[PDB]
């Protein structure tokens, strides 16, 4: 693989006592502590950037005014594919010895600060090379380091103009040098369209590589694919969590849906995913009358439809973000059907622990029968199979999933069972509401009382909310 | 109804040849042209603020730096409920004289400024009152006018303590005059949870009122009620439109959701109308396939799943948005069944047009008839209707409506038929996607090629996506 980042080890900086996150070229960086997120930038400055540099540390860039502890920064670098990667050849042309032939992969570039009393001015001094146990000294012929011809850092802070030229810009100018942009929030004075625009030139096209991105808006990273999203925790102390997203082809088609959905549940602290949109409505009228602040102390409504939960499970994992899924055991037929059935809404439960799927099961169902007692039959299966597998939803409940009995509306009415009654006035309210979900939840939502709504967030069947909402 | 702002005939501003917009208290100011946006907002902070009016106007001031003209804002407010509405106090009580009796409701605030050339600075001549016609001679004792005991102008512009600690501080001491707080861009540096809690400090407390607020994120808009949305058209030459923005007793408890899906909408030039995410899986997948910058020359996939386009219809087309509609025909049974059938396909249809909601049709569905053939009756029936009412279907077509035969599957097999049978090698797909729509539309989608999906685009009962491209 072409060369990429691969670690900072920020220690001691303004506000990050001693952190190891991931790097990989396309990198966002986003979440709570924007002062974090700043600091970040600003570490990525010093380490790669003259223009920082020169004006050294301060008492107040160490943590928590402390002179005593020393900044340590030392980012990791991966080298491989050595004669086509040119980026490889631009790093390795200006280093001269340092690199042990025992691992010419790995290099690292260390920052070393220590704070002087008798001139209160932390002087910046470089250590970078190959091995951190052995450094050779640095040429630092005057101002410019020898690393000022590899890493050039293009700082963006707000305008679209900027960003078309700066393309053209480099490609004319900085051939020579190794551009890193460190973008720092973009939507400053950008459209919804812009943004995504943005996101378009950043993440899909080759003139922004190794570029920092921080975000706050959802809409720049609507075209994520391979890069490395970073996310700082809500705590004062930061804590930041690194994962490759990358979709497979197999997720292709549905690429834009995936990271339109996604990017908005990135910037929640937790995350409830649903399949369909009554589930939606539902669930928003739910919190409306029980806790409208669920958006604010952290809280969404991820729509996921069809497709599978494993790309979003391991990316809301991975990031440290709450984990919290809601599904419904439904059971679909592939090809020849009549005995014929998929195991979705198990399969999915199954596939995010990882095991293995569930072989096609065979539902004798007569020909004769159909309608109410086809879904009659299908509801007692299903019920049988929840019955069957106590194991399996019992470790669902252990890990934060939560798997219905036989479906989401089953277990509303059983939930509140006088009230679905009174609003349709029908002998079997479920059916009817399976008839057309979109209009018929409309129509039980618009009735729907806020005694009804306490009973149901309150009910074990719909722990879901009650997670989301927390203490 | 209390003291209401009305309209502002902002006439040879920055940009503003002659525009006469409406206004109400609660003002959101959003879309193309930044510039726009920040040229009302100062306008506003010149007939309003005093910290404005002393630099007095400039030669870029004025439309096309063209000094000939003279820069006419004329501010209207709605005066009513003066035993109760403190603000109509306020502003009656410095106002002496100049005020007829025929119209105590309207009070005019024009602003008059000539630019002279011997000085090169223009005027700024505030002259307000009552009516057009006459007015009578303004105090302006020094430096503070008349007009600064009733409107000061509370700038917020980057935080969320400065917007936390202004409702205390106009509280404890602006009592005695009416703020009006204009709010150019706070998003700036609030993060999206932040923003949400913003739209619901200023859209639902009593706190901010008066206020007009500039955004380009839709984050700050989820909260939208009884609001007066303007929106910049595209166009260099600035064009703002403006709507009330209410959300009857009927949407109350969809609140939330039809907040949320319409304040993304806002924002597009263009904006498509889908009920399911299936669709949405389908729309994105042809639209990548024929035309990825959908999005960027403007466009988008509003998904509304139940309720009516009444609301969204009216909201879009007050703004001057393109309106685009594809809607499925359903017949949804309601009380007893047999014989029992809405036209909310039909209907909905209807009542975006107006005129009246049809009458519950019966369809003698025999009991014994289940499964594959009432479908077929079902689908056989909504032919007929569509078949019957082609003079309706053709005014849809003339306003932008698109409404399908039957369905959006049976639309989509018309327009790709071997296609699907490969994709899903059943003798009836259409049956088979529609028994699960959502990963049976995901499998069709990873399935779909690029030459099926410009078949689908091109075909006449898609037509939607075609107008949602554009040329």
């Amino acid at each position: 693989g072409p060369m990429k980042f691969s670690n900072i080890t920020i220690k001691n900086f303004r506000n990050f006592e001693k952190v190891n996150i991931n790097l990989d070229n396309k990198n966002v960086i986003f979440g709570m502590n924007d002062i974090g997120k700043t600091n970040f930038l600003y570490a990525l400055r010093f380490l790669l950037d003259k223009e920082i540099r020169k004006f050294g540390f301060n008492k107040s860039d160490y943590h928590k005014h402390d002179t005593s502890k020393k900044i340590e920064i030392i980012l990791t670098l991966d080298l491989s594919n050595y004669e086509k990667d040119e980026d490889t050849k631009k790093l390795i042309s200006v280093v001269k010895g340092a690199r042990t032939s025992a691992n010419a992969d790995v290099f690292y570039i260390a920052l070393e600060s220590k704070y002087d009393d008798k001139e209160l001015y932390g002087n910046i001094i470089l250590k970078w090379g190959s091995e951190l146990d052995n450094l050779i000294d640095i040429p630092g012929r005057g101002n410019i380091n020898a690393l000022d011809n590899v890493f050039k850092v293009i700082y963006i802070n707000p305008k679209m103009l900027s960003y078309s030229i700066y393309n053209y810009l480099a490609k004319k100018k900085y051939e020579d040098k190794i551009v890193i942009y460190l973008i720092e929030e973009p939507e400053i004075s950008l459209h919804r369209s812009m943004q995504i625009a943005l996101s378009k030139q950043l993440f899909e096209q080759s003139t922004y590589k190794y570029f920092f991105l921080s975000t706050h808006s959802p809409e720049l990273l609507y075209e994520m694919d391979n890069t490395r999203l970073i996310r700082v925790h809500s705590t004062e102390k930061v804590v930041c969590s690194s994962h490759m997203y990358n979709v497979e082809e197999a997720y292709g088609s549905v690429k834009k849906k995936l990271n339109k959905a996604l990017s908005s549940a990135l910037f929640a602290e937790r995350v409830l995913l649903i399949e369909g949109p009554s589930e939606k409505i539902l669930f928003e009228k739910v919190l409306d009358e029980v806790e409208p602040e669920y958006e604010l102390n952290g809280g969404f409504l991820l729509e996921v439809g069809g497709t599978y939960f494993n790309h979003y499970v391991c990316t809301l994992n991975d990031l440290g973000i709450t984990h919290i899924i809601k599904t419904d055991n439904d059971l679909k037929s592939k090809k020849g059907k009549k005995g014929v059935y998929e195991l979705l809404g198990l399969n999915r439960c199954l596939n995010l622990l990882g095991r293995e799927n569930l072989d096609e099961i065979t539902i004798d169902i007569p020909e004769d029968i159909k309608g109410k007692k086809k879904k009659e039959r299908l509801n007692e299966r299903k019920k049988e199979i929840f019955k069957q597998y106590k194991n399996e939803v019992g470790e669902f409940l252990g890990e934060r999933i939560y798997l219905s009995e036989i479906d989401l509306e089953n277990d509303l009415y059983s939930a509140i069972g006088e009230s679905m009654k009174r609003i349709f006035e029908n002998e079997d309210p479920v059916h009817y509401l399976q008839k057309s979900k979109l209009f018929n939840m409309v129509e039980l939502v618009n009735n729907l009382s806020t005694k009804d709504c306490f009973d149901v967030f309150e009910h074990e069947k719909f722990a879901c909310l009650k997670e989301l909402v927390g203490s």
